């Protein structure tokens, strides 16, 4: 029987080329998605007509809140119910807007959808994906290789991002008895935001040493894809950059 | 004109030790407290008794909720208020306790515990001290020399002081335009929980490669005072290990 | 036309895995070597079964000397002259004994510098010079942060090769040169060492309580040559089942 | 009696800075000095001048060579010879230039400069400090918080100054025992090299968050301090950045 995969926030960019390489490495995936239902909907039909029975949609707002176990545990229930098992947990759905701390959401809306989507709805995820627990189960969290070089006002999308570097590791340590492993990759500049001016971008892309150009959604997805399969089986607690060099580069 | 610090949790242990000699180099200080009044009240009058008018208490909740904004702004107000100025502000309160990923607290009120003290208040605490604002202006967080090497089935306390060493960088970088200065202290072991068994304290104890026990908070609050001191003056961004080399043994 | 791998010290262990790996993924290798003649040789002979033509060997001493430059050039040209091409450098061979603080010492630096972290500058900078899918990758340590008790030099080496990994990675980034590296904690044990010291490190494990064998180290190296890194470089990617997670 | 401190290539710049504050905190120095002979006995004179008998020269020549370990031997020697004990060892001295991968100086020679000033020495002035011991013994090494953000074609410097962070966590953990600490100051912008152009200069100095300019010799020396002092006791392996958060600016 064929693996399973939920991939978070796979209706679009890299969290889409990550669930289309899981599938076309023979997986089964839930795409997970927040309000891009139209675009989750069109990629489960391009990859059940590839795979028949191989792709599901699951609809969830992973921003922190009292439900926020619940969704959660029904993102990973759904994996199981359409496919009798869970084999893989990308974490990938992110909010990212800046936060200044000095002076149209409240604050309190802010910290629910960044540090949720970032750390909170990944901890309560990684908890039921082992709570359901020849295997080769593993996590593969988001993150992101500017941690400590973070773009300016943007505090809690990077606490939230910082998070997850102890969640990768704290869960690695507290799962490996159980034979699953937690790892990351780390973009550096990949695709860039929708809303960016093309100046910004460019400002962004001759930044970088590899190529001085942003990795494609494909790139981080090898890194996943590598993560997950046979040939890193004593890999957990790692997080792999994939950032052409940029975190590298000194003010 | 004798500066103003505000310290979270400073009824007890190091958070008090830090209380204690941020007033001895001539702090005014707001000693925040949330269960423990008795305590931080017999700290203001012992202080009052050195100085008059010279230390005041403030409870909060530091748990995030809806709420937590605004009680956060109001122990900043209550400097303001007590002193006339808002110098230093040193992040100590913290919720510490296990949180396994396996097997009568919900998870949302832990996640709220534990990510609240040791991450949001810190970051909110941040926003209304820069909101309100010779001078010497910095903030010292509370950090954890063992993040990299966490105990197990400590991940939210873990993200929790994962997310503050982002806070601590991405608040430098951020306020150092207004000559706010941002660092941490990250004690290894320093005062083991009151309840521990000295045999279980000794198994710390005896991984400390200098002298073979834990940090005092007086130790802990020298690093403190060093920060916050004309000394550090183009310190931002720094977290100082005052561990006793605990992080650098291996397994 | 097959690209071809320098890999130093593949005589024995992990470098050989890592050669056995590249060769099986089509490389054309230099097996370098320094007293492991024997060895070496018949690792190449097995490759060259395989394939002929495939398999050279190098020897060369890589400790820190006034020779070392002109050693190093001559592991990479003896990968041009075998094979009219190099396209990996897999920085392997290395020192590794305590050097209590409390041979000579001028003979321990020479040697732990020189094979952990000159060597590899060396060897980088040859390869470098002398310059499609381009890349190094550098032997780290996993545990360089929580090193072992008196093994300063080697352990300064170590830090010193994390040091070239990224300079390099920077500054040969505009020659499409990726520069990164792999990260053991415990895998294959010193041949010395104790059964039962084998076994207190193997314990300390938390996925699985076993050592890396060496195809697993190679795995990563495999990974990191490949055009699935091909936006890689800088990055050194832990393969240590944990161990650098395990506080003391 | 009071303590006594050897301070590696203290002629000038950052390292007179800090046998000047060791002395005026009431040490007796080493000024060991490599070329600069005459501004070495000069500050010898000015510090002999204040308190008489409390300052000496030190000749060496820190390169790597088979007798450097004899020469930092020596350097240690003189200080137990001058003053009867040796209680602070600062690794100031450095060797600073570029060395391009690719294509005056052999590299042989490169190799000797660079890596044995910032690394080799430093390890045999350390050998050399243990082996000859309430007081208060350290080492402070001088890092480099742009270690992991290096300078474009140092290659060889900037494996130099990894290899000290590895010596300053090797060190404190070997050395704990003894009770010598052994921590580290890292600038990130200090005083600019003497040839460097002012329109460069300015280029760095606008770099910097907290200030816009380089730290002053004085602020790098007041970390070293710091770490040298009773308020810094149970701090071992520990490395300080003082780079007014330039290390957290992203390209
Ligand atoms: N792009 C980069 O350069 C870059 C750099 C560093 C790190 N990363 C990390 O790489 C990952 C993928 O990056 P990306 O740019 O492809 O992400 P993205 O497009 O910004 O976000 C991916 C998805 O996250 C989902 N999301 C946002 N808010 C949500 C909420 N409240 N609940 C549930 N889902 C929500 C959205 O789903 P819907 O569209 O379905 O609403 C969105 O399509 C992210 O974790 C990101 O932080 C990216
Ligand atoms: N002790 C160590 O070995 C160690 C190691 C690493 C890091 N640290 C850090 O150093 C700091 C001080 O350590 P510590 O051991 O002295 O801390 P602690 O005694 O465990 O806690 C300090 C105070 O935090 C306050 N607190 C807890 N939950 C709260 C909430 N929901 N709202 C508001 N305040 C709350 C409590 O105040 P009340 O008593 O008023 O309720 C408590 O006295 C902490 O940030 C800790 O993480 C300590
Ligand atoms: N095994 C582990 O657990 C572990 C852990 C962390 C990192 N690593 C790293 O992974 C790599 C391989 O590990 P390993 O255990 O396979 O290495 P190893 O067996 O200790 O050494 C590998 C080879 O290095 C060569 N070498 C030693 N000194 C030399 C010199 N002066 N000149 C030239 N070559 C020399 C030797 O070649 P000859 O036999 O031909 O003389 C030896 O066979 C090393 O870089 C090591 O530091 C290993
Ligand atoms: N300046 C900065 O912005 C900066 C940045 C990062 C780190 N740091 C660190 O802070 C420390 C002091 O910096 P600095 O700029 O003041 O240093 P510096 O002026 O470059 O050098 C200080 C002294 O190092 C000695 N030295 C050089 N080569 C030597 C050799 N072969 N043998 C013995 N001694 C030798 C020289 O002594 P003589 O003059 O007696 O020949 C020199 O005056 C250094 O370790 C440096 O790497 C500085
Ligand atoms: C700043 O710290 C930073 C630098 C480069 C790239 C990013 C980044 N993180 C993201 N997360 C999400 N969810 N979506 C996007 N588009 C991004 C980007 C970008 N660009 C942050
Ligand atoms: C595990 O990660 C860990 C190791 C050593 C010391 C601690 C620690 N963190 C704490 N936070 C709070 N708020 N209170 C206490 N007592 C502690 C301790 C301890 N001991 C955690
Ligand atoms: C201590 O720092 C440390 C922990 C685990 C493993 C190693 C290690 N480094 C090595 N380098 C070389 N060249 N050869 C071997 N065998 C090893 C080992 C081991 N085991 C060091
Ligand atoms: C590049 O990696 C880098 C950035 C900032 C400052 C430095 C630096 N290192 C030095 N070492 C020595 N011995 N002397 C000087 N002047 C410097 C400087 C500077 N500026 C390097």
């Amino acid at each position: 029987e064929a693996p399973a995969a939920v991939v978070t926030g796979a209706a679009k960019r890299i969290g889409r080329a990550i669930a289309v390489k899981l599938h076309q490495t023979g997986y089964r995936v839930v795409i997970h998605y927040h309000n891009s239902a139209e675009a989750a909907v069109s990629l489960a039909d391009e990859l059940n007509k590839e795979r028949s029975n191989t792709a599901v949609v699951c609809q969830a707002d992973l921003t922190n809140s009292n439900v926020l176990p619940a969704s959660c545990e029904e993102i990973i229930n759904s994996c199981f119910r359409a496919f009798g098992r869970c084999d893989v947990l990308v974490n990938n759905a992110s909010a990212f807007y800046p936060t200044p701390l000095v002076q149209g959401k409240t604050v309190e809306t802010q910290v629910a959808e960044l540090i949720g989507t970032n750390a909170i709805a990944p901890f309560l995820l990684t908890m039921s994906f082992a709570q359901r627990q020849s295997s080769n189960l593993s996590i593969v969290n988001l993150c992101d290789a500017m941690v400590d070089q973070p773009c300016m006002a943007f505090s809690l999308y990077n606490m939230g991002k910082h998070a997850l570097v102890g969640l990768t590791q704290s869960a690695a340590l507290e799962l490996a008895p159980y034979g699953i492993r937690v790892n990351g990759v780390a973009p550096g500049v990949s695709l860039l935001p929708v809303a960016m001016g093309e100046e910004e971008k460019d400002k962004w892309r001759r930044k970088v040493p590899l190529g001085r150009r942003e990795a494609s959604a494909e790139q981080i997805a090898d890194a996943v894809i590598f993560l997950v399969s046979g040939s890193a089986q004593y890999i957990t607690g790692s997080i792999i950059k994939v950032d052409g060099g940029l975190s590298l580069v000194h003010a």
